[PDB]
């Protein structure tokens, strides 16, 4: 496989992307530029608001998933105009998660050339970054059936087997008015002292090995008026990240019963993601000297059911930070490493 | 004394005054008026801002003052002055006009006479928003206090004891971070502890007048997003001391329980008292007079003299719609206040 030209190729689409801004839900210029891209090499693709797809020549075989966004976050040295230096080419979107798309779809370009057990589809969703509606979740019903995933965000090519979910929960206590300086009233501040306690100190039983307790976080509180008015009521917001071995809807049931205070949950839907150790690509992943973790981060893996995989070029500590960055070395790196693990590959 | 006619004079001054807007702040038409009245009673008079005072007729420092105080300013509408059933309707009538003209008459009258202590009568401004070109700018540059009478809808009961008042910001200090990640130093979880103290401690000294020093926790705020661990959380302290205490004092042993950093609004606002003993308070008693402690502020809580809150109408009325002082009660404070002051051995 000529790496060196792929590479090449991966790096000028990369630049074409991050001179077009695609902020989450503002995505329709650069998906302009992906299908027009895609559709000048003898492709025919698919389209569903931002989301972009491609289907392999003569299919349905156990079908294999790959996945990037190409939604980016908001800015915040350089614009989003790329530059190149000693290495590294900077730009909004680079990292997090370009990187992965234009490596997955020279991968996928090249491997619709080879004879293979699977049918392969690429697909560069949106929303990605605000977890929106009209993202992923909207385009899979349609797709056949997927047999297995690979998400592109950065991850240094390292296999992430297991990832936490996430739910917020907004919780408000009910107090009664009254004059502060008088004997009247109930402080709803008072009220959820022992339940904040309970939100920080609570352990779930069943703990995992790649992304150890569910973890809870409350990180906004909210009450009163002026220093003379009793606070009637009180709200918080918790952040909660479930490990592989809970759904969301196990967590708000346990959490119902210890929370006296009305508690609800903004949405159920994305959860924890886990693909089993003894799966043909960990086990060929392992086998080539990869070593598989788990990741705390949210990516598109929480709004798939079948079994998925996080790996992808770049580093988790450049995303969403001023002066971002991958290097030339790491798209080299990343199409040849993903070249191997595929090739071969018996579900 | 003639009674019925400094009745008359003082309810004639009163309906004037009421006439004429005086909110916090904005006293200045009231204040010319009523320099201008006491002046015409052959009185040279002192003025500071919109504060106007006056001082008895050979004034020695060898003899201890008594302070005549009480209010030029209003609260705003909840001013044309109506009289209807034995009672003076009009905004500042029972708090606190109703006094302001009771013991500027009292004054008149006992300048006349001999006294083993001499006279100061002062109208302050600003005394419901208590601000700083009110009393507080006015005290400094008055000769010596032993004690003062401040006028307030008590119905003609001796206030001996006053709460006072104090606001408390305190912040925790963090670190932001990510919320999946092990990451931050979550500001909320450090204020936990501190607010079920200010709800539980309790201050060892109780009064009698006025029971226990109160505190209450009334506003919390903290964080903007979900996942970010918040690095500020400050929440708000509401403190009314009882009159064993300086709000100094009360700030102190706070202190030494909470160590997130806790500033206060302002210290000045402090409880005031009178002791049982003092002269006065046992002539009220004498007069079967019955002292009790107000959990209302006023001008007293600038003073650090010794004071005694003693004037016509009920607080009921005050900042309410339809504000009213009846005459009987004027006539009544005259002569409360002349068989209280007149002969007092100071
Ligand atoms: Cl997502
Ligand atoms: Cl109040
Ligand atoms: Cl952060
Ligand atoms: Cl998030
Ligand atoms: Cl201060
Ligand atoms: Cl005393």
């Amino acid at each position: 496989y000529d790496i060196p030209t792929m590479t090449a190729e991966a790096v000028s689409l990369l630049k074409s992307l991050i001179s077009i801004p695609s902020i989450s839900r503002e995505e329709t210029q650069a998906a302009d530029f992906l299908q027009n891209y895609i559709e000048a090499e003898g492709m025919q693709t698919g389209r569903k608001g931002n989301n972009v797809w491609c289907l392999s020549p003569m299919f349905d075989k156990p079908t294999i998933l790959l996945n990037s966004h190409i939604d980016t976050v908001k800015p915040v040295k350089d614009p989003f105009t790329p530059r190149e230096e000693n290495g590294k080419l900077y730009g909004l979107g680079s990292n997090d998660a370009g990187a992965s798309v234009v490596s997955l779809l020279q991968v996928f370009l090249q491997l619709c050339r080879t004879s293979q057990n699977y049918n392969l589809i690429y697909l560069a969703s949106c929303e990605e970054e605000v977890s929106g509606k009209e993202g992923i979740e909207s385009v899979l019903p349609g797709l056949p059936p997927v047999s297995f995933a690979i998400v592109g965000e950065p991850t240094e090519m390292q296999p992430a087997i297991a990832e936490k979910g996430l739910m917020v929960l907004d919780v408000t206590a009910t107090g009664k008015a009254g004059h502060a300086a008088r004997d009247e009233g109930d402080n709803a501040i008072y009220k959820v002292l022992n339940d904040i306690a309970w939100f920080r100190d609570y352990r779930f039983e069943k703990e995992s090995p790649l992304l150890g307790p569910v973890k809870m976080s409350v990180t906004v509180i909210n009450a009163g008026t002026q220093h003379n008015v009793v606070p009637d009521k009180c709200t918080f917001v918790v952040d909660i990240r479930s490990n592989e071995l809970y759904s969301n809807e196990d967590l708000f049931a346990e959490i119902r019963k210890h929370i006296a205070c009305d508690a609800k949950a903004r949405s159920f839907r994305l959860n924890s993601s886990r693909i089993d150790e003894k799966h043909p690509f960990v086990q060929k992943a392992v086998k080539m000297g990869r070593i598989p973790f788990g990741s705390p981060t949210l990516s598109d893996q929480a709004l798939m059911s079948f079994a998925s995989v996080k790996i992808g070029p770049g580093r988790s500590s450049r995303s969403h930070t001023a002066e971002e960055y991958i290097m030339l070395k790491e798209i080299e790196e990343a199409i040849g490493i993903y070249l191997d693990l595929l090739d071969g590959l018996k579900l």
